[PDB]
């Protein structure tokens, strides 16, 4: 399952999210929305209003959400 974190530099909630995923041994890709406006536009069209935005399988959320990150633990 691919986990993508849409991020921005100087974004505390983004850093917290990355660190939280690393603390749990998750593999993820990061996409800087300032360097990739196509992604920024796509996220705005889906209604997101804050960063980071995490997309993983059927889940998609914004902001630092430890509770949602915990839903990414691998199945047996």
């Amino acid at each position: 399952m691919r986990i993508t974190i849409y991020t921005r530099n100087d974004c505390v909630q983004c850093h917290a999210t990355k660190r939280a995923m690393e603390n749990r041994g998750f593999d993820f890709e990061m996409i800087n929305v300032d360097r990739v406006p196509e992604a920024a536009e796509a996220l705005r069209a889906q209604g997101f209003r804050q960063l980071p935005v995490v997309i993983a399988g059927d889940l998609s959320w914004s902001g630092f959400r430890p509770d949602m990150i915990n839903r990414l633990h691998p199945a047996p």
